[PDB]
């Protein structure tokens, strides 16, 4: 049975205007700025913005890899399909 999202968890995650995007949930860093209440810090990989969503926008990755995870135009996309299948939990700072 699902737990809430927790940081390391992979998903695709829905932005407007963008398709589901291969992302995972970040750590806040010691120090580093909150996200608001009920939002979670998304790292999206190929891209490798974040951005604050809450859990409507957010489709676990081994449930939705079927749909979602082929490859796309998008810049960043393809190079985020990579990243989440081949190192989802390295730095990419």
């Amino acid at each position: 049975m699902p737990h809430a999202f927790k940081p390391g968890d992979l998903v695709f995650a829905k932005m407007k205007g963008y398709p589901h995007w291969p992302a995972r949930i970040d750590d806040i860093a010691d120090g580093a700025v909150k996200p608001p209440p009920n939002k979670y810090p998304i790292f999206f990989f190929g891209t490798h913005e974040t951005a604050f969503l809450g859990p409507k926008d957010l489709f676990p990755y081994d449930k939705s890899k079927d749909k979602y995870g082929k490859p796309n135009k998008r810049k960043g996309f393809n190079e985020g399909l990579w990243e989440i299948q081949n190192n989802p939990h390295a730095s990419y700072s």
